[PDB]
């Protein structure tokens, strides 16, 4: 349920974690 945007190398990724 946690959108969460992490920042891989450069590309922000925003997955939902729970």
């Amino acid at each position: 349920g946690v959108a969460r945007c992490v920042a891989r190398r450069g590309v922000a990724r925003c997955v939902a974690r729970r």
